[PDB]
């Protein structure tokens, strides 16, 4: 794994590369860099479907197995870092976070392009 996910002022990288996409593309909640750092599952979910809908216009907020969905997109997607259960149950712990908001800003870049 080639990414310095310890290094704290990388993870905030990320976290204020999410905040800006979320704030300049007209995400519908109030975010910042202070409710971005460690979210909800259902936060994250929301984040997650505003995100995955510029590439699948018509897609719906999971919930029911969400654990399952989720990796299973960016596996598709060709995502090559593992995301696993373990990691959805617990998107925003503190060892946990920056991997998931890794993920969100790859992402991001795969929108910004295509």
């Amino acid at each position: 794994d080639p990414r310095p996910l310890n290094d704290k002022a990388f993870i905030q990288q990320c976290i204020r590369q999410l905040c800006e996409f979320l704030t300049e593309n007209g995400y519908a909640h109030n975010v910042s860099m202070k409710s971005l750092q460690a979210p909800s599952v259902k936060d994250f979910l929301k984040i997650f479907t505003f995100l995955y809908g510029f590439l699948c216009p018509s897609y719906e907020l999971p919930d029911t197995k969400f654990e399952e969905e989720v990796p299973r997109i960016f596996k598709d997607l060709g995502y090559p870092f593992a995301l696993s259960k373990s990691s959805m149950y617990t998107v925003g712990a503190p060892h946990t976070w920056p991997h998931i908001v890794a993920a969100l800003v790859w992402l991001i870049d795969c929108i910004k392009i295509h």
